[PDB]
């Protein structure tokens, strides 16, 4: 928990979801042309979204392993529920979960345990203990129920931190 620093999120261009366990793209390729895949989570804006598996409601937890490309020292981490013209703003139901961090994609260390107060919550950032990392692991553990049961869509994930020596 740090004071009002307000720097700017790491440019997620070298980024790339290197691993996940749930998306709508798993099924028919027609979902593919919809831009609802995991990569739709680190493309700079919450305008594009990510959709869970829809043909078969999969039980939680859902996780993702982002590869920031290089090493950093995370200060904060957060995400942002979907936002118009996102086809599923009512689906952003992330309620509880946590985020881990690793430097070799083998050994991980917990950073924090986030919790969103309502469905489709604008942004949810958390102060994460000053830790060195290359890979991040986001995990949704509980979801707010919907008119159509357990559904969930994510807008985007942000990460702050210093960049280690270019070397
Ligand atoms: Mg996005």
């Amino acid at each position: 928990y740090t004071v009002k620093f307000q720097p700017d999120p790491i440019d997620k261009k070298g980024w790339s979801v290197i691993d996940f366990n749930n998306c709508c793209t798993q099924d028919g390729g027609w979902y593919l042309n919809m831009g609802w895949g995991v990569e739709s989570l680190i493309d700079n804006n919450p305008g594009t979204q990510w959709l869970c598996r829809w043909d078969v409601k999969e039980p939680l937890p859902y996780y993702f392993v982002f590869d920031m490309g290089k090493e950093y020292t995370l200060f904060r981490f957060g995400f942002a529920n979907p936002v118009a013209p996102a086809a599923h703003v009512w689906a952003g139901t992330s309620k509880a979960g946590y985020v881990e961090a690793s430097i070799d994609n083998e050994n991980w260390v917990k950073l924090k345990d986030w919790t969103s107060p309502k469905i489709g919550e604008p942004n949810v950032n958390m102060d994460v203990p000053a830790t060195q990392a290359r890979y991040i692991r986001f995990v949704i553990t509980d979801t707010y129920p919907t008119y159509d049961g357990l559904r969930v869509s994510l807008g985007e994930v942000y990460a702050w931190g210093l960049e280690h020596h270019h070397h």
